[PDB]
């Protein structure tokens, strides 16, 4: 009862003269809602969560630059290249204020978007997002020995490109239930073509971790001070394990953060949206229909 299919019909918008692809279901009538994904999955990860929330709020799921079926220009895809596609999509909607549905890089994206644009963003759900990892003795013996690989040139790119890793390891490693062949396909889809594997390497070397790269360690303690300093509403989902959010550093955040409601998905590691994709669209569409947005 989990669903396979994609049942949204394509869209493409020019963005700094690439092609990017998104969904866009649900009625022009108040706040969009902005669906943003990480590494290795695209607007897929959104399936069958935007269903819950389309009835009542537009929905928008861009694939990222590189990603998914958006173009592929030759750019090392850096966090700041992610930047300046996602800033000059949102643009290319004509969108003003939002609320953000966010997601391991995506959450990067939409807490650095939100930090510089903090007026024009009515609410903040995120799930499994990109924090400072001061040690790398925070993570487990197996997860910290594979991205320790990855965060490498010649070993990282021989499993990340070559061997295609991120999709065929990490990715069904990340979900507690087993991802199906028919799901894989999905996610192996544009992915097909070694070349083309650059942002799945680039971003594990872009990571947070024990100080490392500092431009995104200072870029990411920038948006997080944002976060436990704004009045905006907050929704916070987590899973047991989780990845990079455990539940004990979610129980934090339930506390710290302010107008901040936690929602434990259960089982779940990085992937929570392909563990409980259902609860996590119900209570999006019920913290909803609570901010003062159009329609409340
Ligand atoms: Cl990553």
């Amino acid at each position: 009862e989990i669903g396979t299919g994609f049942p949204f019909d394509p869209h493409y918008v020019e963005v700094l003269g690439e092609r990017m692809h998104y969904v866009d279901v649900g009625p022009r009538d108040g706040t969009p809602v902005l669906f943003l994904h990480g590494n290795p999955t695209s607007s897929y990860v959104w399936r069958n969560i935007i269903p819950h929330v389309a009835p009542t709020h537009r929905c928008i799921a861009p694939d990222l630059i590189g990603m998914g079926k958006s173009d592929k220009p030759d750019l090392g895809y850096f966090f700041d290249d992610h930047v300046r596609f996602m800033d000059a999509f949102i643009e290319a909607l004509g969108l003003e204020e939002v609320v953000l549905v966010i997601h391991d890089w995506g959450s990067a994206l939409g807490f650095h978007w939100a930090k510089r644009n903090p007026e024009r963003v009515k609410g903040i759900a995120f799930m499994e997002f990109i924090c400072p990892i001061p040690t790398w003795d925070e993570w487990p013996m197996h997860a910290r020995e594979t991205f320790q690989a990855f965060r490498t040139t010649d070993v990282g790119r021989k499993l990340i490109i070559d061997q295609n890793v991120f999709i065929e390891g990490t990715l069904p490693y990340g979900v507690v239930r087993p991802l199906t062949e028919v799901e894989m396909d999905h996610y192996r889809e544009p992915f097909l073509n070694p070349v083309d594997r650059e942002p799945l390497w680039r971003f594990p070397n872009e990571l947070p971790i024990a100080g490392e790269p500092a431009n995104i360690v200072a870029l990411v303690e920038e948006y997080m001070d944002w976060l436990h300093q704004s009045p905006v509403p907050k929704l916070l989902f987590w899973g047991t394990p989780g990845a990079l959010i455990p539940p004990a550093e979610a129980a934090r955040l339930a506390k710290s953060l302010p107008n901040c409601k936690a929602v434990d998905i259960g089982p779940g590691l990085n992937l929570l949206q392909e563990d409980n994709p259902d609860l996590i669209g119900s209570e999006i569409a019920r913290w909803l229909s609570t901010l003062e947005i159009s329609g409340h």
